[PDB]
């Protein structure tokens, strides 16, 4: 039995670097881009929405297998991260998604995973050190092209030390990469907005420039050959024009050979709000939201704002996914084998898949279950043998069994 | 969700879809119950692919790979791999085994956008602007005062509009006469730009969205739209069904014929109140049986085509795998 | 679509009371505490109120020739699976250990 | 059992500096800022319903099991705070979230946690004294970059003296951050909205 023959390789062909072509987004001068995006109100907006649907996503851990211990090691696991209906949890499950909202933004991000021993004798989770992309220096990789570590540099925070190339190996970490394409590179979910939000940028100078002078006008005076600069009659000319500017109510008297009038600008000032809000609403199209996040609930438009975000939920559960698969592979397996060491499978974080509203058919099909059991010596037990016999859609549609809730639930 | 191997696989799918083919290189360990299990599948990506090499009848059999190892360690120049340590992926092959991106058909609407912004651009700048012009007498030089004052009067007119312009009396300003209001090119930009999707197969305006007046029924395009996305989900089974599949399976069963194959739910309608109330229906008709599950099973199975597939799937390997030993 | 960022203000304010002030109430008086009771909220996030009153309705007719309708009502509600349980809203097992 | 190797670090790099880059959003001039748009009627409007909402959002509390111990601590802390349909409350209540409000705008606030011997015998919540970011001059932190303590600078109600450089240990505080990203440093919800306002 033979192992991998074939290296992990990165992505570059001619001009392309690491999955990257444009020399202003390459490496860290890249993230500077990303970060200035976040003072972006339209970028804001929509990372609120997208960030808040995954956090309520109604986490929960499914087991292994149905075998007594699995639910077991399934129950210690949901303990640890305190799931609960709200998604709220104990301190270090949002501290989790916090992480993974960085690798969202700069396209990697990492935390450090801090055991101790329990009051039941258990090695714990402590805490997670949250380790940002502007404080890692490189990956270190193996000769077959596997990540071993993480390169740091930066300032301890409140100043009293600089960290300078301190290694971390992967084991001791849980990495959050955003659209990883098997390279181990992450890239920023920004990156196909960027020529949206430089469009919009200039586009708000134009108009700004363009409403003064369609607004107020461009004052012009002339004036007989004779009138040199450095004159009282030179005065006068510089007052008349700064005066219609500043102080339009003051007036304008003229001697019968000097001729005051405005630029003809030969047309009415252009409308570029619709080409604006085409920029501007692309910054969300390009993040993969399917509704218009800058006019919103304004203006003509579909019937049906539903569908647009349930097709904005294919985005957002494909993220859900990526943040459940770092978990399920860097956390759960840290927490299960110091406990169990000869334990071989791992619970796994999961979330209810929310794509449309069937809950009225939904709800009605669950009182016409009750209804057939209703007349049973033990209705709960006989519901939920009925429930598991369901074809997939049926079953689905009710929501989770939750066999891990229930023995937590379980009274000592 | 998955084990980590599953999500991989829909990686390197999606790597197929937007350059045409993508690979990974399977790799089996020892399961602690003896049997040979999947340890990872390592991507291939085609910036890294050379060439695909044929037998003498044009059968696929090795890729030739050169590239740079992860992290800078060393350049790997031809290296084979065989066909059966792999899982290819192609999209919309032709019988050739060539694949051919997605992205294809977009080409050209993509390059029209792109020259459209351009243009759209500097048109709005001598609309929103105006081009100054100035007429002085043959008499003004150049490398004079008054050439200079011609320079800084056209200059400040774009760059410091309140300042105004003072000018003797045989000098005219002017902005250049267009002779019409800008032509409205958003229509056109929208049709070009909206097009790189309907290339790939969309059925809905993915630039409009929710916005504008539309049509009643939002639901029928996402349908419609539907019977692309469920050609690529046949695609993926399909290369998981040839190339993965057997390769967990002979190792464990050497004599092995036939094979389980990964298959999706068709979601083509939104039948699910009437498929609910169906569901009703049948429960309430086994309702005093002695052995429910059973029963209604039986009944599921035994119902015409249309309408056991609207209640979902009965999976008797679930069934299997929920079996505690 | 707005709910999402104002259960996330909600989340980071719970947070905040559930690690510096639970704790600083409760060791005083449970020197050897391990875990703590957390400050939580209800989750509004879509009006499904009509149809969620009417499995109520055919809960309570379900259980109702029980010689005991609270326990088997509640009994019945915590075997529900997940959406059908939390449309219901919270049976607050502390609000009724308070009201004795 | 082996500690933490990695300390927390600042959101540092370049021009970006504990995460902002523009100089006139810096430190208190930036709290300057923030404060004069609360002046403006569309925040204000915004606030109103966002921090309403917040408010009404059926509050109350979820034991650590289902255990009767686990029940009884969770009904004690009920009690405290007054858990009641409309989210009223006993006083401290209602102070936390006026707290938080602070945080929200202005990126972080804390209040002091004061103690009391109540009449069964047990240490209950006194009051919680709130602290203002206006009188915040710095967040001390551990070598490993924890926070431990808050420097405070500022005038006594009334008029009556200055405090200068008084430390409060974080243990006697609860602080409220907005949007920390693991750094622990709070950011205005208001720095996005900046522009528009101009």
């Amino acid at each position: 039995l033979e192992g991998a023959s074939v290296p992990v390789m990165s992505t570059s062909y001619d001009v392309v670097v690491d999955r990257e072509f444009d020399e202003l987004l390459q490496g860290k001068d890249g993230l500077l881009v990303y970060h200035k995006m976040l003072s972006d109100g339209t970028v804001k907006n929509a990372l609120n929405y997208i960030f808040g649907r995954i956090r309520s996503a109604k986490w929960y851990v499914e087991p292994a297998s149905t075998d007594p211990e699995d639910i077991a090691i399934a129950a210690f696991i949901h303990a640890q991260l305190g799931i609960d209906d709200a998604s709220v949890g104990k301190y270090p499950f949002g501290r989790l998604f916090a992480i993974y909202e960085n690798a969202y933004i700069y396209g990697m991000a990492a935390g450090e995973i801090v055991l101790t021993l329990g009051a039941d004798g258990k090695l714990i989770l402590d805490k997670i050190v949250p380790i940002h992309p502007f404080n890692i220096d490189e990956v270190l990789y193996d000769e077959e092209g596997g990540p071993k570590a993480l390169k740091l540099s930066g300032e301890v925070k409140g100043g009293s030390q600089f960290v300078s190339g301190l290694e971390i190996p992967i084991w001791k970490t849980v990495v959050f990469l955003h659209n990883d394409d098997g390279s181990f590179t992450g890239q920023s979910a920004l990156r196909a907005a960027v020529p949206h939000w430089l469009a919009k940028r200039a586009l708000i100078l134009l108009i700004n420039h363009g409403l003064e002078r369609f607004m107020i006008g461009v004052p012009t005076l002339t004036i007989p050959k004779s009138v040199r600069q450095g004159t009282k009659q030179w005065e006068a000319a510089k007052e008349i024009v700064k005066n219609f500017v500043q102080k339009p109510r003051h007036g304008i008297i003229l001697p019968d050979d000097w001729k005051f009038d405005t630029v003809d600008l030969k047309s009415a000032m252009p409308d570029a709000i619709p080409y604006l809000t085409y920029h501007d609403a692309g910054i969300a199209r390009a993040l993969g939201i399917d509704f218009n996040t800058v006019q919103l609930n304004m203006g003509v438009q579909a019937i049906n704002i539903g569908e647009f975000v349930s097709l904005t939920q294919q985005t957002i559960i494909s993220l859900q996914r990526e943040f459940a698969s770092a978990v399920n592979l860097y956390l759960i397996p840290k927490l299960v084998l110091p406990n169990w060491p000869s334990a071989t499978r791992f619970p796994r974080l999961t979330f209810e898949m929310e794509e449309r509203n069937d809950f009225s058919a939904a709800a009605n099909l669950m009182g016409m279950l009750i209804n057939a059991v209703k007349d049973s010596e033990d209705i709960p037990t006989e519901l939920k043998a009925l429930i598991d016999a369901l074809p997939s859609k049926m079953r689905r549609a009710l929501g989770v069994v939750d066999e891990v809730r229930e023995a937590v639930r379980q009274p000592a």
